[PDB]
């Protein structure tokens, strides 16, 4: 599967240009509150190219794919609200994660951090640009 | 993929006789204890049609498919307690949403929230339509009384 | 999907020798304490074989390692919702739990919170094999 990953500022743009998922970087330092869910933003918009199947309903195309938590996540007391992200093969906004701290205490979230990641449906391993 | 659902009720049915995800209704008002998990029953049998692919193991068939929270979930307290639900092929019984509430207080769903969603293992667009039955089972809804 | 288990005990090979889905065992009795995540070691190596596809005749796959339904009924959630087994993995299949409850958690060897599933949700197969590859981490070659 092949992303076109849309940069929304520079600083991110570096991140990028400096396997069946793609890690996605923390963009900016934050601190997550204790208990809490957060939106937080990942300075990118993309989108997933693949070869038109057929398919039962009643040239490479526009394709839907998942936010998957990183394994390593589960070293930190942050988990994916939402589970595994869907995201629409027409959304054309900024991609986030949904991340709830289960801890009593705040967690410093810093840019360089990969907690998530980019995957296709199918599995097939990954490539991106940018745009 | 295409879906057949049947609707166990005339509510239910009138809900959805009015997209890579096809959303859910809760179909019944209902508090959730604070600190729980709830089988939120969701009123609907499902069968999940897709074209015969091949494949290794050592036309149009029943395929498995996946029940996934929708990102708005993740504004409540709750949370799907199975993390992504898996629907095999010839799964005949209701549709139940495991839901934990995460929060201290009950929570109040009600009848047309939409809180989890229907997706094929490809991702691809989903139709249904509304059937009586998924065969000739009692469990499928069909055959003799 | 056809999966390959090298099972790393006789044990764990005598509950393997004795569906979308592919059900693993909890290998060993284990206390899990309050309020924390496990890292609960499943005794099995695996590896996964499905037809080349072509992206944008059998090749070696990435799948999924996803939470039973009927763990749901327990205060025991799958800390990374689901996992992604890379083609390329080698290690020891693990599942990340987070206990949820004030108290400990008995788990018993012949428990099952977690299944191996297709990328696909195709029907899988599952073999025992002695290694996944010549590696020694695969298990295989001199020694
Ligand atoms: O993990 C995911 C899953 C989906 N999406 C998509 C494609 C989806 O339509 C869209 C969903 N927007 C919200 C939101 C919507 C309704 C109510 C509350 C929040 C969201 C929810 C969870 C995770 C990410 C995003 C959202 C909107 C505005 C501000 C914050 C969050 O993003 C993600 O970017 N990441
Ligand atoms: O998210 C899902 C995932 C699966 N299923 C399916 C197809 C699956 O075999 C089957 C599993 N039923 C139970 C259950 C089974 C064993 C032990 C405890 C509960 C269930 C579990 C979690 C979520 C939903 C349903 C269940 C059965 C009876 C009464 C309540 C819950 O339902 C759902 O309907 N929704
Ligand atoms: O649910 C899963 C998901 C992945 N894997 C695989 C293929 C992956 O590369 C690899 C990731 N190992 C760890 C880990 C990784 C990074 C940082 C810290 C820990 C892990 C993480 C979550 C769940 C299970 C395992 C891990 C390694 C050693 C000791 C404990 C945990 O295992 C699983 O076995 N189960």
């Amino acid at each position: 599967m092949h992303l076109k990953i849309v940069c929304l500022s520079d600083e991110v743009r570096e991140m990028y240009k400096n396997d069946s998922g793609l890690d996605l970087f923390i963009v900016k330092d934050e601190v997550l509150k204790p208990k809490s869910t957060t939106f937080v933003k990942l300075g990118i918009k993309a989108i997933a190219l693949q070869y038109k199947s057929n398919y039962y309903y009643k040239n490479i195309v526009n394709t839907s794919f998942l936010l998957f938590p990183r394994s390593s996540i589960s070293k930190t007391p942050l988990r994916l609200a939402n589970s595994i992200g869907l995201i629409d093969a027409g959304y054309r906004g900024e991609i986030i994660a949904a991340l709830d701290n289960t801890s009593d205490q705040e967690y410093h979230i810093k840019k360089n951090d990969k907690l998530v990641q980019l995957v296709s449906f199918t599995g097939e391993p990954l490539s991106f640009e940018l745009v």
